[PDB]
């Protein structure tokens, strides 16, 4: 079976869930209007999400692991980079 | 072994733990004093959660998948109806 | 693949990712200054975790299975102890 994530924000709410499938992670989308899909998608057999807000700004961090090896991917604001995450050391 | 996820809310706090287990998921419910089972009991073999708050008012998103279909569940104060959820399109 | 849960607070911000690998679960941590391994350190196949402000003080729990057994680890500012929860009953 797939494997998820979920996270919100504010009162609408804003959510997003990532699910992993078949190596591959990709993004739902709810903004009160409808689900959509995310820009998010990247490579990964497993998914966790957290997410805070900075006034009324968002931050998304998702884990994404193959392997041993975890990256971290952002949000803020300005499409997805990497992050400075490592599982060790 | 089984997998969880788990949400929280407020001061409390109140905090809710969902298990998949042989393909069903089951709640656990701490709202100040002890655990009990919740009513949340569907099919699943992985889960994840997210809430917010309205005001005092709690709302909680269940996302319980098996095979590739992922049904998301929903709490808005009244018992654990479907949404609109949908993995894609 | 490894298997991960992430937590976040306040607005530096905070956060903290959980990791299970071959049976333990380690943790690691940002305060806004770099990433390092934090003091828990549990056996577990499977984690996922929530987290709460009491006012500036987190309150962090780690939900860690093996099995068919759950076991709470609870951070209240004072090192991870044990938690009254349990999967049922
Ligand atoms: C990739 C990275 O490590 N991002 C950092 C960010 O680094 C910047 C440098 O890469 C370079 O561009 O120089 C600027 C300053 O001149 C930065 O130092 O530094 C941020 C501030 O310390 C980190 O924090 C987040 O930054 C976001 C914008 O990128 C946003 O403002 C957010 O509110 C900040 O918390 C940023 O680290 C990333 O985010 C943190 C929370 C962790 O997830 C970390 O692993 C990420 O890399
Ligand atoms: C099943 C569903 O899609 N629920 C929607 C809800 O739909 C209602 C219609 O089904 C019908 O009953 O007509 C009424 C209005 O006359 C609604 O349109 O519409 C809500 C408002 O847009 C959605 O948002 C949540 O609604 C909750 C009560 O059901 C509660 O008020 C909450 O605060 C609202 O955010 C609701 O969508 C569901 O919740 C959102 C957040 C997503 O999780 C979505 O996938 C859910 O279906
Ligand atoms: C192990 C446990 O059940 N901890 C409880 C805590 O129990 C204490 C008793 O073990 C004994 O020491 O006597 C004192 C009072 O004299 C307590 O009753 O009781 C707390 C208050 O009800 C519980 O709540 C958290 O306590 C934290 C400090 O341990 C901290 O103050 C936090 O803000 C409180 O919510 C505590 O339960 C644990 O935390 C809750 C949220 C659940 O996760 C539960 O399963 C945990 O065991
Ligand atoms: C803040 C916010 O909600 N931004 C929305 C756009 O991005 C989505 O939400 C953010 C937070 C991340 O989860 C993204 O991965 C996710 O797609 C969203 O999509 C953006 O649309 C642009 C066109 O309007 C463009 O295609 C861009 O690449 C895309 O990411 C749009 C609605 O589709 O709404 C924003 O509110
Ligand atoms: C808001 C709240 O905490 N409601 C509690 C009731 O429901 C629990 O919590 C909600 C948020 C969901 O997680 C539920 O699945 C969960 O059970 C809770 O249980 C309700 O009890 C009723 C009898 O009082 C009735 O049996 C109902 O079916 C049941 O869901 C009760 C305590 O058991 O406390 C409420 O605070
Ligand atoms: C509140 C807070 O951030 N405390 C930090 C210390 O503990 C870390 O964060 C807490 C919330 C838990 O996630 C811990 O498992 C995690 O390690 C942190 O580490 C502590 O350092 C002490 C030396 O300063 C000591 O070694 C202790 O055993 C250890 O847990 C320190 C920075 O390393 O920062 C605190 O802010
Ligand atoms: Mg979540
Ligand atoms: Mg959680
Ligand atoms: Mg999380």
């Amino acid at each position: 079976s797939v494997q998820t994530a979920a996270t919100s924000w504010g009162t609408v709410p804003s959510i997003r869930v990532y699910t992993a499938n078949n190596g591959k992670i990709t993004e739902r989308c709810w903004d009160g209007k409808g689900w959509y899909t995310g820009a998010f998608n990247e490579p990964g057999d497993n998914v966790s999400v957290t997410s805070w807000l900075v006034g009324s700004a968002i931050h998304i961090r998702v884990y994404a692991s193959t392997g041993t090896t975890t990256t971290e991917w952002c949000w803020d604001g300005n499409g997805w980079t990497k992050g400075a995450y490592t599982a060790t050391n």
